[PDB]
């Protein structure tokens, strides 16, 4: 193998392939990135049982071939080289020579022979705006279970129903749902993707252009410019989340998102399970906590329709919600002090954050 | 106690007092900051056996008094309050009430009675430019011992001899010395200050104005605007470091500081005890490493006077040195492959970084 590429591009694409490398893998080779020549183009593959990534690096191909390199060492070298041309060559022992301005490295390489093939379509690929998918993941993924006895709830439900795309995260205490109507999504689909993997996907989305998405029985595939991400789907049944959305509310407040966040943050300084209390009255909502460490009384201006209410919540769950809402104002809907609240941005019909109270 | 001050100022000064709080202290009270009223001014004290800090917060004093508050809780509250007026009050149980816009906290306080008094002078105080002391600490402190069997070498030697101030760090492998002639320093002094503490001091120096410095048998004192830092001195004899400076050199190179740093950094990617080799020839210095992980050959342009040389060094010690030299170019002086090198910036007669080679 013998190729020449730009340093900045190679470093950038190594970072992308690295996302699929599992440092705790049991298969030695899978700590490596597969480099392989194609046509005016190098391909980099990172592979794990849960996630495969292929990415392209424009290159002059002097001599075709492939080799596997330790993904961490490869990245550490390329990252420190100056912004110039990088020459990469292999010998018949699979040594890798990397040359760039006044640097010459020779490191160990490994035969490509046993490197997994990546599982597909392009006709069965659908176009979604990056910004949308980005925001969908961002506004939900923090809400997945961390309970490893519930692997399914460590996934998010991605569902297309009648040209609506929905991404759903639930953990037994809160539920986050973000929707968009996308026209290209003419087929109904329901799958569960590990949230960990959706975080990786989100990191590769820029916010311009589209990501092309496809699904089979075993995998979801995301195409972002020249990058292909393949994510193993979770098998099983998702919680029937639609049944948890209240049909009615007895109270509805409107308030400034950041104002509430700041107040909960302050109130939570004392309660650090993390309890805070909301006292909904006309014109003001009080946020309080009382520990033996002290008490906090915070006030936030509200507009109220409906009943006065006192209700307790986990501050972390509340904070994690409000942190991820850039909207200036939110509505929050309530019924009784044992039922969830529902947060809805005033200027976004497409997002729900539902949260169970603490019965105390 | 009852006072009103600005939030941003109080937060800033809490950060300063916090530097003296030892979270692993065995004395419960010393996790607290002493708040105490003076005159148009609150004082905040943080205290540890090794270091005491007093700092001033402009304030309206409605009612005089003092109280001790948990330093971490106090900081966490003040930091999250809006940029407005903060009212702080105590009751006879030493509860602390903190009020600010729409926030009301009540937290535990503690009686000032048993809070240590801080050990002094002002006539015996000397003026040094902040920038100078800052650079002195920055360019040496990284070189102290980390060997806790050698507490003295975990200190730096501060010495005034004939209006020259010197700060010296040594660990048995390298020696860093930074000097300045300061005229106000009319008296000869030799003391050892823990480097950990000098790091704290450096963090409080801005780079404008002077820091006023004073010494007795037990303490050094630093006055930075309205902040007083008292640092317990280390007892014992410092290494006689002047005897380690070679009287002669057989080789002298001139080179670009960052160029060398980048090359050592690259070379060290393979050797990660951390060995690299320097091959001094005319016009070029080669930097190499060879492990079973691979080899690196780096080239750096030099001007050489004197002998050709091959010599091995610990890359970390070399890197730590070069990282802390902003000067565009350095000289490095050498004798044999078993003797130290000496790094001297081309445009700074006042700094030495000396480093022993590895005998291999």
């Amino acid at each position: 193998m013998k190729i020449i590429c730009n340093q900045k591009i190679l470093a950038n694409r190594i970072g992308i392939a690295q996302k699929a490398i599992n440092g705790k893998t049991t298969i030695e080779l899978l700590k490596g990135i597969l480099i392989s020549t194609e046509e005016g183009q190098l391909k980099l593959t990172g592979y794990d049982a849960e996630i495969g990534i292929e990415t392209y690096v424009q290159a002059e191909i002097i001599e075709k071939g492939d080799v596997v390199v330790d993904a961490r060492l490869f990245g550490d070298i390329i990252r420190k080289l100056p912004d110039s041309f990088v020459e990469i060559e292999t010998d018949s022992e699979n040594n890798i020579y990397i040359n760039c301005v006044n640097s010459r490295f020779k490191i160990k390489g490994y035969a490509a022979k046993e490197f997994p093939k990546l599982p597909l379509n392009e006709e069965d690929l659908y176009s979604i705006p990056q910004e949308i998918l980005k925001n969908m993941i961002k506004q939900t993924v923090f809400a997945i279970s961390q309970d490893q006895t519930k692997p399914v709830l460590m996934g998010e439900l991605l569902e297309i129903v009648d040209r609506n795309l929905n991404l759903v995260a639930i953990d037994g205490y809160r539920l986050a749902v973000k929707s968009c109507s996308v026209d290209s999504l003419t087929e109904n689909i329901k799958v569960i993707i590990p949230g960990k993997t959706l975080i990786d996907v989100n990191s590769l989305l820029s916010g311009e252009d589209n990501v092309k998405v496809g699904f089979n029985e075993k995998n979801a595939i995301f195409i972002i410019n020249d990058t292909k991400i393949i994510t193993r789907l979770l098998e099983g049944d998702f919680i029937d989340y639609k049944k948890l959305l209240p049909r009615e509310h007895n109270s509805r407040v409107k308030l400034n998102t950041k104002e509430l966040l700041n107040s909960i943050e302050r109130a939570s300084l004392l309660s650090q399970n993390n309890l805070i209390k909301l006292s909904i009255r006309d014109k003001v909502m009080a946020i309080t906590s009382n520990t033996e460490k002290g008490n906090v009384y915070e006030e936030v201006e509200i507009d109220l329709d409906g009943d006065y209410l006192d209700i307790a919540f986990n501050s972390r769950y509340f904070i994690e919600g409000l942190k991820n809402i850039d909207n200036e104002e939110i509505f929050i809907e309530f019924t009784t002090n044992v039922n969830p609240c529902i947060i809805k941005p005033t200027d976004d019909v497409n997002y729900i954050y539902l949260l169970l109270p603490v019965r105390i």
